């Protein structure tokens, strides 16, 4: 029988199928199942707080008007453009900054009518979702995106979101971060949103993110390190070659408060203090400390051989006294925030 | 009875609803009632003085001619797709810079329709909204964001916009931003546009905002007060260490130098004097004056016993009276800025 | 009498009103009265050499088949929908570089019609203006903005553009920038475009701008006079300062060679010189200068009693030397950029 | 015969052609043959990693309901304003980050109706393809871009996507990279993507590029090279000149810290060690062992002539030994990276 | 008589005008003669290898069928609502990168019609052309940007493009570029473009370009001149001056260095050598020559009177041997890159 009258037969002014009326306009709400796949994940930005997604998005709900029986076969496809003669919930998302659909040689859409009224759509979005983030312990940090699907015209009476019972968020293989690594295992709840015009339905997802040391371990540890070094080979000069001391200890000075001041070039102006900041103001008491020693036994050796000794003992005192300090402190540094991390996330 | 026909009878040619027509032709203006929601609120920048706003936008108004009566329902939702039979005010923001709707699955609009013609319209926008702002004392500042909303073809006969009695401003709960303070309460007033066109109806909004120290007392005033401690590090040291002596003075000069230059970075090229600056300026005197004090001590130790103790007594007296200056500039400086930031916002 | 039916009897088919034919087809050109209202003005960049200004742009032109006379009223609002029925200039910005319309959440459109046939209409727009700029005289100069509006497919024996006899040019109250001075009188003439096609109408606004001395003279002028004299500070360094005294004028010879390069961070690259050029150029000379000085001293001070004092000669002059020219100069720099700039704008 | 009639006799509801269904509703799959012409290739970006291609995209199918006789011509072109009436394969990238049309003066689209039902359709487009990166071996590198085409809504059955049997990948003369060499061989492969929505067809492309080492052996591999030369130089000062020595080593060791620093400024924040991170360490730790060697020998030469010939032994060997070593270290570093990227792409 | 009825009597379905036939369906080709007016012509970039226009582009072709007898008139304009009854001819730009339309009041757009059929069509256009450059003889180099206009669906057996004879390419009066000065004679020439799917016409534009010393020799070649004086200046310092000559030495070397690395800021990452590098190279070589002498110099001094008068005499020759050399480099490089620049660009 020919497959073209039945397209408007079962949907246009003869069937008598009104778009804008639910599928039970007087009776139980319409019960929605929602299903997500990510096809790509990144450009994560600490200065803008948000990301950036690109996902297929199903929904599954049931219409009694379009019910067919004539045809035997069980499932049948659609045509992207007719999507226009089918109520469609009018899912959207929260926290959302920016999105737009995908056009580049025919609309992405899916349709599909079983032979029951059960309709499956799938279309194809890009997001840039708002993500807040706690920057304390900035390096060694979890993270927690969120995603809010919710409704906007339809209150609790008329439209319910529901996630699939198995297999509600999948991710394509081989899918990678430069900077995160994304765990296996995701957050499901609900939301409920109370406004002055009522209430509406809502669903959550969440994402753990962890950083790696990779980068920042070689980009500002290791250098701050070696400017600490660099402040003790003073130690071992001669008490009096002032100039080279004394610019030893400036330079080092300048250079690990230009450090500091390098280290926050990407992140966004918090009023609060974070693990790298710790680390870069030891740095600085170190060096600081340093060029008070030398100014302390420079004053001393001037005061006229008891006066001799004395400044020498400091020097040999300060040669392995400084080192063994720094060392207790990197003990306790790596230690506090190996055993705060070891926290549950949530 | 069937609900498909009543959406054509009520609004239709067979009803004579023209929506290029006010609901009272000739007679008293309409009065709308205005109510916004706040649900993203950041994007703060001095630059280009401007910041970003995510809203729901309420309006409320009555057309006798939408009036219904056979239903046994008080009140009944709509289709998004029908907003273009209903007349609608011509609403817009005077400070906009740019703006947009939203359309991610759906048209994000809501309306409803009430027995006696009462019609709530709530739709989603984004704004980027232009803030002047004065940047007299910059690090502690308090800004006051304006949004204004007004009509632009009907005069003040036609249309009349007014707030809400209870509760016009709502804040989402939970929202924060990373740099400033958000005061919890708002200051409505009214505009009067007065053009060569005639007059117009305008209300306006305002937002207290507070900044906070956290970031710049780490970023700017704790390094200065190294370099300043550091510069004083020099008198301690032996008179005969010229080539020492004057190399940390040049290095620190230099270092003030290139951080009072790096102070203004992201800020707008205006044309007085602030916080910052004074503090920048003192700063540079303080360590301009610990190197002419130098150069003084050497010129004078060169006169040839009479002409030692005068060297030293000049280093003995400034070892005590830099700090001292310094303490008592800090302590003025910090007053004046807590009682003159003290003054009332409004 | 019912206000439906005159809408689409005097301007439908039924009187036959055809868009596309001008109001006189055969007979003298139609002339068109233009007026503006700057809402917001600024982003002026340099760089770029643009600016950005938020206008309401209005016309008024004589109809004559859409008078109308069995109404009492002497003017009539209209509808920003029916805005496609009716024929209107098609004026184009002959300067610009950008330009969109606002549709945040109507049209911003107005249209009103007299008795007699007289059209009011007026638009919101937002323009990105091209303004050549001549940088000569670069921190003290003032600028001249222009913009010109013409006809596009009209040629001159169709259209003429006109100005308003009173007040064709107004401005928002309260309207400052960060970083000009907006003059209150502007020069009005008129365009005449000659091409290929034929002759058509233009005519022409001029804004003077004035720049900030107030940014400039803390950034850039301050810290090369503070160069300077850190530089004149070695002439009291005792003269076996060898190391001390070079290392002074290197470092200052490396800093002022940076500044002046940093000195042209946000212009375009222009091929003339400038007044911070030349500035920057005499500072070079002055340190250089310095620094040749010393060296000359120490090749003098070797040759080996003669020979002591005749070092000693040349540090005693130089000291109350360069201060001297210096002074000298800076009265001739700042006097004949004052004489210079006091040439009239046209 | 009259050419306009055949236009809509061919295709329209006289014939009974409906876009909406395929050319075999029931029964093999359609066989879409695909060709691409690469026009421009380049903005490769290893930041964001994705790169920009400009492509005329073609593809071939049989469609036996548009088969004609009645001309004599063989072939016959079409215009592009009627491809709205004609089915055509749901074509799209999965690896885009953004894509468009042109529309410059026309639509740039390209039809063409064969006698048989073979149809020619060729469009222009734009993309930002994304490409994952290796970035170990950074500055001597292979990448493998990727290029996927796959259906969207048609399943297996329905769609099926080949090669062209000769010249499938074609590119314009004179193409060249700034940076890159673009292989003359391509790989061509087959997906088959399988989700819960069922099975899909996929083609896939993949073009080769090698890095040059021109731009970077300038930038970074000399430089550093003449910092290290810049520490040997001390090797010959005097033992006395502590000043002069330490100065030295500071200024080279902090240069050296403020190269590596840069070396990654416009690189994706990896977690791996790379060849040009290899260059840096050793560099640093050539300049940092020089200084360690000046402390030793600074510290031994005080310890009061069996002690005077101890130090100067030191220079001597080090003078010899230092540049040997280097010069083993930059023969095994050079030739590892010449025997490991020898190593086949695929 | 009535001018409205012949709008619609000469296109309309009453007359069979069909769109999308050619002027002569069966016949010689249609010949179209292409104008261009360039208004605005800048933001030339290096790093992206292109630049923007503003142009009016006008095309000229006969169409039989709409020729016109019963106006006394010659020529008569249009509308450019009534563009899309009209077939128009599918210009594009090869070499374009982005490009769009204006409409700020109306569609910038013209049409004219005259009695025998000719037909003049107008239209403004902004593009962003790509244009490959040759950067050796970087600061002295002259460049050809490229303007192709082809047809993409109609063979060579259908539209052939031409070029007016008289005047194709005019500029607007006082044109200008910052950096750039543009030729007065232009290059006019051919294209054919063989494909798989035929033969295409296509005719090209060239400009000359020729860069600006003005900026350049400020910017990068005066400062450089500065350095390699001051490296000069240390062969009049004693010899004994050890920590003064080496950090002269030292300071010199790494500003070499840091001006060679920002001589490259905004340019592409080619892998050939350039003008500007050949002179920072030989600025390096000089100034490593520099600190070579003084440690060979410093070397031999300490080897126990035949050794004494042997260092003085390498400082003076050196003295009078290092500005010689430099001035017969300085005049070959300076002529070479004015005989070489001599070669014409044709
Ligand atoms: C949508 O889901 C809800 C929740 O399961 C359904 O509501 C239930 O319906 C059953 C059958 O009528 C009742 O026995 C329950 O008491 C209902 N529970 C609640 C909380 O309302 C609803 O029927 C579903 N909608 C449809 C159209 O099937
Ligand atoms: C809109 O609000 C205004 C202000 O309250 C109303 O104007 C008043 O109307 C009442 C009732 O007719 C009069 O007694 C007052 O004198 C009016 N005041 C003014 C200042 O005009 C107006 O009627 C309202 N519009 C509608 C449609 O109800
Ligand atoms: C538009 O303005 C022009 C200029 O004033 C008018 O042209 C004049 O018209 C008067 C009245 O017919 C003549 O006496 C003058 O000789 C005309 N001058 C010129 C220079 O043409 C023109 O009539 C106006 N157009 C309309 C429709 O009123
Ligand atoms: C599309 O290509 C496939 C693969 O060649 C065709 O499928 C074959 O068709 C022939 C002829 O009917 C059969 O003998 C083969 O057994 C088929 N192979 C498979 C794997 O199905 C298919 O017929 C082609 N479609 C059309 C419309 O020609
Ligand atoms: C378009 O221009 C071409 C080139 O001049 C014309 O082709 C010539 O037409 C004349 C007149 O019929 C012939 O005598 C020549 O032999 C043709 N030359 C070629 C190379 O074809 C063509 O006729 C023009 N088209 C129209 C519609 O006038």
């Amino acid at each position: 029988m020919s497959p073209s009258d039945f397209l408007d037969k079962l949907m246009g002014r003869t069937s008598g199928y009104d778009a804008r009326i639910r599928p039970n306009f007087k009776g139980p709400p319409v019960n929605v199942t929602c299903n997500i796949f990510i096809n790509s994940f990144g450009s994560i930005a600490e200065t803008t707080m948000d990301y950036r997604v690109n996902i297929f998005l199903r929904q599954k709900w049931n219409d009694p008007r379009l019910a067919y029986s004539e045809y035997p076969d069980d499932s049948l496809d659609l045509d992207p453009s007719m999507l226009d003669s089918i109520w469609k919930p009018d899912l959207f998302f929260a926290n959302e900054k920016g999105a737009n659909f995908h056009e580049v040689t025919t609309d992405n859409k899916l349709l599909r009518i079983f032979k029951n009224g059960n309709v499956l759509y799938s279309i194809r979005l890009t997001l840039t979702l708002s993500c807040p983030m706690d920057l304390k312990n900035f390096p060694m940090d979890v993270q927690t995106c969120i995603m809010q699907l919710e409704s906007f015209g339809y209150t609790m009476n008329d439209l319910i979101f529901e996630w699939q019972d198995e297999a509600p968020v999948q991710v394509a293989e081989g899918l990678t971060l430069p900077q995160f690594l994304l765990k296996e295992e995701k957050d499901l709840r609900y939301c409920t949103k109370h406004y002055n015009t009522g209430k509406f339905t809502c669903i959550e997802v969440r994402f753990h993110l962890e950083r790696q040391m990779g980068y920042y371990l070689i980009q500002m540890y290791i250098p701050s390190l070696l400017i600490v070094i660099l402040s003790w080979v003073s130690f071992w000069i001669n008490m009096d070659a002032a100039p080279a001391r004394v610019a030893l200890g400036i330079t080092t000075v300048l250079t690990m408060t230009t450090q500091s001041s390098g280290s926050r070039a990407s992140l966004p102006k918090v009023s609060y203090v974070k693990a790298i900041d710790i680390w870069m103001a030891v740095c600085l008491l170190f060096v600081f400390s340093a060029l008070l020693e030398y100014a302390a036994v420079n004053f001393v050796s001037r005061q006229h051989k008891v006066f001799i000794d004395r400044a020498k003992k400091i020097d040999t005192i300060s040669r392995a006294c400084f080192p063994l300090a720094f060392l207790i402190f990197n003990i306790f540094y790596w230690v506090i925030y190996k055993i705060l991390r070891h926290e549950d996330i949530h």
